[PDB]
């Protein structure tokens, strides 16, 4: 049951300054941060990151927004951590967003919505194995 | 004036689940993190990072602690931020840390204080470059 999804907290995260009250949203929920590095993406990689919307129309802005500044890649475990990541995100659209959920508190529009999550256990692999080696990666008990 | 310091959440700060809150801590008294790395530290390395320490009777102890979990290695930037990441951290002794201090708040002994802070700038410099490499440090503007 216990899974490892992708979590990226994109610039305008940083710069509200809420990168611990992210953070604490996994934890509280059990979404334990096993991997953790603040990088400033190249258009490079944030392309081949989301290749799957490069037929998109917005994708060259998610790209400079991407890249705009620094954020902070996590690969957060636990037990259906895929899904449970999805929820505690909330919807794409901040104004769509459930009460109590990261977009709904911090983002600010549709386009500078504050957090990524893998979509699928599938995704998830590589997107984690895109960031991170494996060696990179450690859990830990909480206690 | 502003200055850049490194902070490691020791692995018992990790366990206790509260990355996020030490965090906020720094974020919200306006030291900003411009490196984060999560990382299980070697003996080697953690001998070499305290070798300032290594005549010091507590030695042998504190390097088995940093190397039994993995830690989060930060560099936070901001106003007088060597003296201000070691205030808001607390005493050695959590029994003498300051009310709201983050040992005070979550340390349990001496020998297990959740957090290290560099003691001086000079020391900074040496500290910050031991773990990270330039490019792996980046500033971005606030709110
Ligand atoms: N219909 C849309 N119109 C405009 N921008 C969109 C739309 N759908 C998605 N996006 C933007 O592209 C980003 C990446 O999409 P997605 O692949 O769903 O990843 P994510 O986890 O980052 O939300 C979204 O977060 C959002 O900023
Ligand atoms: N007298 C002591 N007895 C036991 N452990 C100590 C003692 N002094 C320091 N240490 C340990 O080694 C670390 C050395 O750091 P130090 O430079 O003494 O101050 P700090 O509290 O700012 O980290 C401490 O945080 C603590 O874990
Ligand atoms: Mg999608
Ligand atoms: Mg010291």
């Amino acid at each position: 049951a216990i899974e490892r999804t992708l979590s990226i907290i994109k610039p305008d995260g940083l710069e509200k300054g809420v990168i611990g009250k992210i953070i604490s949203r996994f934890e509280e929920k059990g979404l334990k941060p096993v991997a953790i590095r603040l990088q400033h993406l190249s258009q490079a990689q944030a392309e081949g990151f989301y290749a799957v919307h490069k037929a998109r129309p917005f994708f060259k802005d998610l790209v400079q927004f991407m890249i705009s500044g620094p954020v902070v890649l996590m690969v957060l475990e636990g037990e259906n951590a895929v899904l449970a990541n999805r929820d505690i995100m909330g919807a794409t659209n901040p104004a769509q967003a459930a009460e109590g959920t990261i977009r709904k508190d911090f983002a600010t529009s549709i386009d500078k919505n504050t957090v990524h999550g893998s979509d699928s256990l599938e995704n998830a692999k590589i997107e984690i194995a895109y960031f991170f080696r494996e060696t990179e990666i450690h859990s830990y008990p909480y206690q």
